[PDB]
């Protein structure tokens, strides 16, 4: 509104077809300038880090693993959001990874809503192992 701002100064914000609602604060519900990926294995460290160089000879495994996070890096939900094709191997990699849904860097301005479920593919090397 311009009613209001009779100071001869206007809410800086724009009006956008993307951006029109809340849509212009949020950074994907990331919430840290920081590569969590890395933050996110010593978590699994804390659940038993399986060393790649191990998985890429034996549990190979690409694919898009989306999952709800507590604070403290507790699995709340999982959901598959697309898999490479990983038949033996998922078993093991996501027994890892499934279980160990860790949340390193607290993104507590991203999960103000309810909780924070984002899309993270798991790379494990997958040079065509489940054959």
């Amino acid at each position: 509104k311009v009613q209001e701002q009779s100071v001869g100064a206007p809410p800086p914000g724009r009006a956008d077809k993307t951006a029109a609602p809340q849509t212009r604060l949020t950074p994907y519900a990331q919430a840290g300038e920081d590569n969590w990926r890395s933050r996110i294995s010593g978590r699994l460290n804390r659940f038993k880090r399986y060393p790649k160089d191990a998985l890429r000879l034996k549990r190979q495994g690409v694919g898009q693993v989306r999952f709800t996070l507590d604070r403290q890096g507790h699995v709340l939900a999982v959901t598959l959001v697309s898999s490479a094709g990983l038949p033996s191997l998922d078993r093991e990699i996501q027994a890892l990874v499934k279980r160990a849904s860790p949340l390193p860097t607290p993104p507590a301005d991203a999960y103000v809503n309810g909780t924070v479920e984002l899309t993270l593919p798991i790379d494990f090397s997958l040079r065509g192992a489940g054959f």
